[PDB]
């Protein structure tokens, strides 16, 4: 922690490169248009939001990387990736309009886009598809996602897939959005990989929403101390230009004393006082402090301004980054939220909610930046514009031209043809097994013959978050190799022999450690570098299924937003198959987490062939002519068993989410036999223990997804009820079902079953599930105990019959007694 | 940083205070069965899992701990908070075996628990609720969770509530544990709010899982690096007392800088192969280094200790961190990984997953370690036991003695008796509002209630994230505080006005910023002081509900296995009535993932005289003479609308999930109407358009909670399959509902009304929803769009009679058209 000043002095200071004044210009109708967005939508009275403090207090930060940084996407890459600050989107929007890349008519549509020509609350590419690139308005997201941005972009030119050593990252962030655990938490990766491309700019305005960060303290040197820490090049940009004539007229040291013992609360109090104020409570503190201004008029205090505010000391900080090598690079701008904005919220606890203000706020505003807007057009909240030929339209153009271009923009998607394998390519996965494998080792295999396809086999980037080994892939990396920038600087102790621990600047996966968030991140990066650089990387990320979406759900909804292409595979999942590892491992409700994103496409297959199918179906969708925007979630097993062929024609269903997979005969009934993932085997084996032991016969089903099932019945009703004279339409499910009574049973909740309750065509329609925490034990006294098991799918069957009147009650009874359940035991969702 | 060499010099070093031969005869033993353990597992052969290497290599820094520091639980205080490593726990049972506080049938039960008389694989206190305290095995959730523990503990002392003066929290970690953001995302709060009861112990063995944390770097300075900038005192425990000598002797500086540049993957190799590898490799890096082991042998540089297997130097860390204060201390413990295991583990990239071992590799466990067992026995995995009277046995119990007792144990439940407040302390919010009001309002008005109660009122623990002044709670920071260990020591913006930011040492609002994690593990430290200080904290977290499990799910589970009685409140939800925030923002779906955690009650009341009639059942139901292990999520709104008395004998109902609103008649047909939260005003506008406009009438519903009616169905129907021969139980749902044709409407997804489906006793059941992703309009554009309001439920409520030939299929083209409703607008979720 270094003197509460500037890193970069005066003497080491660069020459600032534009016109000022000329800039200034320009930057006072961004900031009036942007504020005249925001009062507009706020005159509605439709409660649609909006804030102005924030933008007020980086606007000008922004302004000197738009003059003189921001690289737009061009000819040989995406350019820089910025990720703005969610909340000042009305000021880039008062910006592209100012470029004339938004209408008027967008601007006053400004948070309501149901009817479209409107524009989102916040960066959303999901709904501007072409403007918008990375969601950052949930906090704490952003610096992380950029951190592997950064290093996924570094990573595409150690692999020599692109050039992309001309783009910087820069991450837009809040003071008060640092306390995020996401925030801080891996900013030492940036070290060990020495993200040289990525710039973190945190707007220091010593507040957040409810008041200061912390006003008994000081966040700027709390952040510089934990960055400078985790090894990043710290920059302070504390004070202006008109502080330097002031610092070195100080040969007692005592101003620097004064500004290192005082505290962020009184601080941000001063800005929202005036001169007199600072006089007496500032540099009234001391009699040395006191007489440098005593000189000086109160009017000449209130002057001085913050190092957020000045171009040109921002400018030191953003040019010094650009020039340095080797590791990360922080800047703290110190600045002051709601400036400018006087009475309504300059330096108030208050400012971040201020949406709405008097003509009298309006007219201060106008004469504070001096708007060129006259009395007579003001009360009609205009926008400013600049036209051809006016030296504003003429510089502001200029300088993005010389930079490539405007930003942001988006292009969804990409130009490439890929030669995609075939089904044909996946063809020994869809005949019989002679070992018993699982579906985990089905998609390492599936992983294999990818990494045979010339058009993709470099483009498929596998991720893990350590447990490789328990996926039985450690072997891959001496194959493909651990990804390492100017790594193995030692021997493996794995070295002598077959699977050792490579690691190699050209290593192809992905390996980060202990870190679902970090990982999901950089899967993320790859999932979307089809639009972000135009290069289509295909990403496999498998881990632990329980600390997929539980963990990292905020970033998959993210994701969904981004419009992210790839492959989650939650691996060992199942309540009951991951046995004794117990209560937060066993997993038997992520794809209830998973089915609430609308973009993501989820399965639970339980043979080798299915899961060949489905990740087929899906390169085909996402990264093939169709370039559908949906990611998958797969999830897959620990657990070896028989593997069966696939049944002819057997395709459609599997990729639509249910086929049947045989009839049983059977003289005394009939019933419908579900079953998913682990659990289907368990469900044949009741479906033979039925026709065996009671003459009843059966449709087996496999249930490769439960949730587009569910999705296309929900589909189909809500046609049905928007079309009340057409035929009605019958969901895939119904289609394939009949009517005899039914019985489901999975490795999940019920739920997971119950979904397509609506939509099943029988009367009755019995689901198992394993609801309740989950505890350690083998497979088979767990699958007794949440009562999904056989036995209990042969006892749900026979209890439907018995209703029918089609058997005797006794005889349930009596099967009940013949498996040993206990009917009498706690509700394991209660045990 | 400082030098790869121990932060406490030799002659700065505390004398040891214990017997070492006697501790390690008894160290030795616990060992050993920590191993039998998981060998005898691995024997049954049912996939059961467990480790071994990791408790090996950090199994003399517990011991210290057991035998000189950790306090048990006592009359005074819970003792010291000790969040054990998860995956070291079969050490733990080890000891408690030796300790006599577990059998030798329970150690042969080691993961297999469904029946029993077992042991869970980690730390779980829903399935060990009188052993253990804290969910630890997902990795980061112990480092915040010991955080806002620590801060929680100063927080009850400072307002006054309970000395914890003499509790010291001590996370155990890994190293490769630390790379999960939430590890270290947080600990600069430690020195926020000087938390010097707070003790970090990092076991770094150099490796993780799949292999070395950071094999081309040195974590454990990267870690000094980090937590040093971060305000923390750190201890390094590097090497043991053999090094003495050789550091001292060392007058050129040589020993130290090898040390320095060496890095992890070196370091790690080392520790598995032998002297001579050593000697050549690292000491004969330089001729200075050479020299000072020239004279020694192969087998004495062998002999060279890492600090973390050193009881002296282990305590003398310990020992300071307990005399160090204002601030937090982190000890960075230097082990091998598969510690003494030789062979089959020691310093070997596959290490972490042994779970079993040939004789060669036991017999070499049992001549490393002095095991008093012959070569004959081994083969039996013999438990190692200490007899009465037995030198090893009165120690092993004298030092715990002196230590309050053994550890870790728990109680479930807290003596005294609060005077909780009635319901009809709750009147006013029970009658009809003058002003339209929200549910938000009605909570706040709810939480002033229990503020009067002379019982409870200090009790009471309001958490935010930065989000008080969007729930208008910001009167309350000059009401109760907002709490600040440091006071407030500069003078407030807003000081001279109401509604003044307050910060004070007793205050009792916790503010944590924009970090939901934090405020979570801030939530569940006082939702169970009831167990972990016998002091029953009733915890009020309010944030925007998209936020909730979304982004904290995997803590949220952990909740639940920690037992934590308490409530979480999410603010501004529904995916319509935060209508102007977006994607991000409108939840429409954290009901679908509250609902897959066992022992969280979820509601999403209309009113404010059920907001009311939910918390006081809450407030009895956890922290009443029942004491239920559950805690409560409540989804609050930030609409105002008229708020109607509540009707006479409805309270039950409002608990249940359901209760009847009123029934409207109409002789052109018939149908039900159940609508939840924000919804529920539009469901009835529909009742009245249906009645007035078509003649149909109908039973209105409110939903409190669709998933407790879900739940209780599920227990209905497997209770009724398991008596097949008994009277069958009724849903509640069923109970309430009748026949007539029935339509759903609620601000969540389908799913969330859909699941009760089977339940329901009517024939036709349509539910409307908010599938799909979020976007930026006003409640009504958005109610529109995501086809719920009124007109929908119209035309869904028509069409259902039009199948039943109750009306012309005409009239509902009608109506659609009537209500401008497009049938061929896209899918909601699609958009
Ligand atoms: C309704 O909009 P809002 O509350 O103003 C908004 C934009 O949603 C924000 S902005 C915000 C405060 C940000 O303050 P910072 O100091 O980081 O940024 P600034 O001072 O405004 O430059 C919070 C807590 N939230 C709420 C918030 C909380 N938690 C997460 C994870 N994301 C959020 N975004
Ligand atoms: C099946 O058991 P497991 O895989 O051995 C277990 C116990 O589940 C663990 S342990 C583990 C490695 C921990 O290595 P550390 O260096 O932190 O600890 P140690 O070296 O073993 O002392 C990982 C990645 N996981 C998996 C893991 C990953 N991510 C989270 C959030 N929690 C986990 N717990
Ligand atoms: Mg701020
Ligand atoms: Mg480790």
């Amino acid at each position: 922690i270094s003197n509460y000043i500037n890193t970069i002095p005066v003497e080491e200071q660069p020459e600032y490169p534009g016109n000022l004044e000329l800039e200034r210009r320009i930057r006072s109708a961004i900031r009036w248009n942007a504020i005249m967005t925001v009062l507009r939508a706020s005159k509605k009275d439709l409660e649609l939001g909006g804030h102005m403090a924030s933008f007020q207090s980086s606007a000008t930060i922004y302004d000197v990387c738009f003059n003189h940084f921001f690289r737009a996407r061009n000819e040989q890459d995406g350019g820089d990736l910025v990720y703005f600050q969610g909340h000042i989107s009305p000021g880039v929007y008062a910006r592209a309009f100012l470029e004339g890349r938004l209408t008027q008519e967008q601007l006053d549509n400004f948070r309501q886009e149901v009817h479209g020509n409107g524009l989102s609350s916040y960066p959303h590419p999901k709904l501007m598809p072409e403007f918008w690139q990375f969601p950052t308005v949930s906090m704490g997201l952003g610096p992380i996602g950029a951190i592997y941005q950064a290093k996924f972009l570094k990573y595409l030119e150690h692999r020599g897939l692109k050039d992309t050593s001309k783009q910087t990252v820069y991450a837009f962030l809040g003071d008060g959005e640092m306390d995020e655990p996401e925030s801080k938490g891996a900013i030492t990766i940036a070290t060990r990989e020495k993200l040289d491309n990525l710039v973190f700019v945190i707007n220091c305005n010593l507040q957040r929403l409810d008041g200061p960060v912390t006003g008994n303290g000081k966040i700027i040197n709390e952040l510089e101390g934990i960055f400078e820490g985790a090894g990043w090049n710290v920059i302070k940009v504390m004070w202006g230009s008109r502080w330097d004539e002031l610092l070195r007229k100080d040969t007692s040291g005592k101003l620097i004393q004064l500004m290192n013992e005082t505290v962020d609360g009184d601080y941000q109090t001063f800005k929202s006082k005036d001169g007199a104020y600072v006089r007496e409570h500032f540099f009234g503190k001391y009699p040395e402090t006191a007489a440098l201004v005593a000189d000086w008029t109160d009017e000449q205090i209130w002057a001085l301004n913050r190092g957020g505010h000045d171009p040109k000391k921002i400018y030191a900080a953003f040019k010094k980054a650009q020039e340095t090598k080797g590791k990360a690079t922080v800047i703290l701008a110190h600045t002051i939220k709601g400036y400018g904005m006087g009475d309504a919220a300059e330096g108030k606890n208050i400012a971040h909610q201020v949406k709405k203000m008097n003509m009298d706020g309006v007219r201060h505003i106008r004469d504070r930046f001096n708007v060129p807007v006259s009395d007579a057009d003001i009360e009609k909240l205009p926008y400013i514009t600049f036209p051809e030929g006016s030296e504003e339209h003429t510089y502001l153009h200029a300088q993005r031209q010389k930079l490539h271009g405007y930003l942001p923009s988006r292009q969804p998607n990409f130009t490439e043809k890929l030669e995609l394998p075939s089904l044909q390519d996946f063809g020994a996965l869809l005949e019989e097994q002679s070992k018993e494998i699982s579906t985990t080792i089905a998609f390492v295999r599936a992983l294999n013959v990818m990494l045979k396809n010339k058009s993709i086999k470099d483009r498929l980037v596998p991720i893990i978050a350590d447990e490789a080994r328990t996926f039985g892939m450690e072997g891959l990396f001496r194959q493909i190799g651990i990804y390492s920038p100017n790594g193995q600087q030692y021997t493996p102790q794995d070295r002598e022999q077959v699977a050792y621990y490579k690691e190699d600047e050209k290593g192809q996966i992905l390996q980060e450690g202990i870190n679902e968030l970090g990982a999901g991140c950089s899967w993320l990066a790859a999932a979307t570098s089809y639009s972000t650089n135009n290069l289509p990387m295909i990403p496999f990320y498998i881990y632990y299924s329980m600390f997929g979406f539980q963990r990292i759900g905020d970033l998959c909804w993210a994701a969904g937003d981004q419009q992210a292409r790839g492959f989650l595979i939650g691996g060992t999942s199942g309540r009951t198959t991951l046995n004794g590892e117990g209560l937060q491992h066993e997993d038997g409700h992520s794809h209830i987490q998973s089915l609430t994103i609308p973009n993501c496409i989820s399965y639970d297959p339980a043979y080798a062939y299915e899961v060949a199918v489905i990740m087929h179906d899906g390169l085909e969708r996402m990264y093939g002519e169709k370039q559908e925007n949906v990611y998958y979630y797969i999830t897959t097993l620990n657990e070896n068993y028989h593997m069966p062929a696939m049944p002819e024609g057997a395709e459609e269903g599997i990729r639509k989410g249910i086929y049947k997979l045989e009839t049983i005969e059977g003289s005394k009934g009939k019933v419908q036999l579900l079953g998913s993932g682990s659990i289907l085997r368990h469900v044949r084996e009741a479906a033979e223990i039925l026709a065996k032991d009671y003459g009843v016969g059966s449709d087996v089903y496999s249930v490769t997804s439960f949730t587009e099932l569910a999705r296309d019945g929900q589909d189909c009703e809500r046609w049905n009820m928007l079309h009340p004279l057409e035929t009605p339409r019958v969901p895939y499910i119904a289609q394939v079902m009949n009517d005899a009574p039914a019985v489901a049973s999975t490795d999940y909740m019920k739920l997971f079953a119950e979904q397509v309750r609506t939509y099943v065509p029988a009367d009755d329609y019995r689901v198992l599930g394993t609801d309740g925490f989950g505890r350690s034990d083998s497979r088979e006294n767990l699958r007794h105990h949440f009562e999904v098991d056989a036995s209990y799918v042969v006892v749900a069957a026979l209890g439907e019959l018995a209703k029918r009147g089609e058997i005797d009650k006794k005889v349930v009874a009596d099967a009940i007694a013949k498996f040993n359940i206990d009917a009498d035991k706690v509700n394991p969702r209660l045990a």
